């Protein structure tokens, strides 16, 4: 299981613009081995906003299948480019090593 | 829903020791409002290992309850510094803004 994150440093007060763009049903959710997408807003950021798009996958090849897909090319078409309010963008890949679920579900 | 993340930069090759410490049943899974814990290993880190412990909570109050509990005290009795392979420690808090679950492609 892997998580792929795209973390955007955004000019203060503009985070909500990037969140609104992901706040809708899309195509990545239909891909094989997709397990979930979440959008996070970092707390306590002083001079900027930080918005994280996180996607979780059975395996890296499932993510790679999506980035080759047509729907990825359709969802990376009319973006209006990278918005001006985006100061910095980091991408990271994580291996999930331990998962500990609640007792209320056990 | 919120996420609290502790990110440890570790001496390259020693990340498995921290992962191992969390690879067991603990007491945080028993806390009210706890929704899950996972441990991540960042890919393609050059000089070091990076291990992230992420915990998910229904509300900030639930996490606060946990940090005020005798279980958190006892787990953080410490009274002696961290292992020498732990180089740095960063804590972050996130608000979950959007959740998109897998969907049938039809
Ligand atoms: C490298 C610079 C990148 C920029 C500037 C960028 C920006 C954007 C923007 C503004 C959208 C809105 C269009 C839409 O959501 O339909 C979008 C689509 C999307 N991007 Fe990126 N992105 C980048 C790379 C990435 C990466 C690394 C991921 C990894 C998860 C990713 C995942 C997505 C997803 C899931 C969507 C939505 C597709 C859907 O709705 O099905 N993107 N991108
Ligand atoms: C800032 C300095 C910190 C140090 C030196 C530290 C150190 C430790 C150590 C050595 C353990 C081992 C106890 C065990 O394996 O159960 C532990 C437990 C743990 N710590 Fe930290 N910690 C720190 C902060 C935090 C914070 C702020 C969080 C917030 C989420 C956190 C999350 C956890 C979790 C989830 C556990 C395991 C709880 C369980 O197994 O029931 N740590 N801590």
């Amino acid at each position: 299981m892997i998580i792929v994150t795209n973390t955007a440093k955004i000019t203060k007060g503009n985070g909500h613009k990037l969140i609104e763009r992901f706040n809708k049903v899309g195509k990545v959710e239909t891909m094989p081995g997709f397990l979930g997408l979440e959008v996070l807003l970092t707390q306590n950021t002083v001079d900027y906003d930080e918005v994280t798009i996180s996607t979780r996958w059975n395996a890296k090849e499932d993510f790679q299948g999506w980035t080759k897909s047509a729907a990825f090319k359709d969802a990376h078409s009319h973006q209006g480019g990278m918005p001006e309010y985006i100061l910095d963008n980091k991408i990271a890949y994580y291996d999930v090593k331990v998962v500990r679920m609640p007792m209320a579900a056990a």
